């Protein structure tokens, strides 16, 4: 029963705390928490390859894709392990997060610990935007805030 | 040949970037970089158990000592896995770091990825301070800055 947490920060007002819990080695991971300072609406929510913040959220690099596949949505078969979809911010700029995902993991080949969680400026195409970028980054736009995913108590 | 990195931040002016590199699974780990905003002198440098920054450096928890040994020094036989000794800040408050350690690791049982790196207010007396604290926390003082250790490119 591993747990993990992530504090999200950026140059702007976007900030939040996300928690992860995976009660079983091969079970689903529950991720919940909230993010504030967001514009009302949908925002891309992904895990990027590197837990490197030497240069802001940019150093986090590309989507976490352990097995080179095209970009897609959380429910898709053809996706990136790191694609968690979108989080939704209400009129007050606050996004309450509660997701359950069984592709990402807190251990094994899909372990996201030590990697970066990012919330993007724009909603995630889920690869259905109809252009190059879509199938690549879902056109989520700039990285608003991020943090390294650490082992929690 | 895994690599890792950590951006150190706190409530004060202390901040820096540390890099880790372990070219071989069972080999030593090189850690280097620099920290600024430090008072001139020795400052404890340790890896703590949790990559949890929900409550500043406090949430990082206890030393990373998966082996229940008494506090030791970097070169001391019995030391915590997480005890990296001290880093030294020059008159300008800058500490240049270059260490090589073979107890911590970027993989396996001593894997420090996902955990927190902290630089302390006081020098780590390496368990040689003469009291009961020395052998617990080398009498290192408050946590000046920290960051979660992430996987680097």
């Amino acid at each position: 029963a591993t747990k993990a947490v992530c504090v999200l920060k950026g140059d702007g007002p976007v900030q939040g705390i996300i928690n992860f819990e995976q009660k079983e080695s091969n079970g689903p991971v529950k991720v919940w928490g909230s993010i504030k300072g967001l514009t009302e609406g949908l925002h891309g929510f992904r895990v990027h390859e590197f837990g490197d913040n030497t240069a802001g959220c940019t150093s986090a690099g590309p989507h976490f894709n352990p097995l080179s596949r095209k970009h897609g949505g959380p429910k898709d078969e053809e996706r990136h392990v790191g694609d968690l979809g979108n989080v939704t911010a209400d009129k007050d700029g606050v996004a309450d997060v509660s997701i359950e995902d069984s592709v990402i993991s807190l251990s094994g080949d899909h372990c996201i610990i030590g990697r970066t969680l990012v919330v993007h400026e724009k909603a995630d195409d889920l690869g259905k935007g109809g252009n190059e970028e879509s199938t690549k980054t879902g056109n989520a736009g700039s990285r608003l805030a991020c943090g390294v995913i650490g082992i929690a108590q």
